[PDB]
């Protein structure tokens, strides 16, 4: 789909068998997601945002289905104020920006 | 133009006389460049991301050519390690999101 900017890029996503709600981010290298059960194993991990650095728990090689495009990558789980889908999994589902 | 998601989507903008690199963030509600002295009465504000909040200094009808597009809109200028073009900006050069 081409999706315009008037309002926030928000879509649903499928991860472990949950429907969440997530943020399209290209300002983001990476997708953050809010506190939730994932399996499999993690790593303590630090990211950085506009107002400092966050610790976070580093999932590998995890399956997300954006809009019902799958996507098989590095999911980071802590403290974000959204969902946020970023650029590791947006160029799985072959997403651009176009002007 | 095209613009793929295997980089951060920087591109050249124009404001207040001076030429600057800054994010296209589809996740960005305002645009937000890095400190700068610009002319003008502004209001205060804060801005929330992950890490926290930052306080900026929200300038109106501040005009910015981005890659050639002329946009003129709300501008927040604070301690921002990136200068963001958010989607009050975004929709007005015409940028979307497709996949
Ligand atoms: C609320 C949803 C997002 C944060 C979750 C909002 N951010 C825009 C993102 O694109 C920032 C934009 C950003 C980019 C680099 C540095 C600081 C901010 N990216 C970001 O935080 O990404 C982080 C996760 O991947 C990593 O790669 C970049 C930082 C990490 S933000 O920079 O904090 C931002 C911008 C304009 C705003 C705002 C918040 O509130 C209203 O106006």
């Amino acid at each position: 789909p081409q999706i315009t900017l008037w309002k926030r890029p928000l879509v649903t996503i499928k991860i472990g068998g949950q429907l969440k709600e997530a943020l399209l981010d290209t300002g983001a290298d990476d997708t953050v997601l809010e506190e939730m059960n994932l399996p499999g194993r993690w790593k303590p991990k630090m990211i950085g945002g506009i107002g400092g650095f966050i610790k976070v728990r580093q999932y590998d090689q995890i399956l997300i289905e954006i809009c019902g495009h799958k996507a098989i990558g590095t999911v980071l789980v802590g403290p974000t104020p959204v969902n946020i889908i970023g650029r590791n999994l947006l160029t799985q589902i072959g997403c651009t920006l176009n002007f």
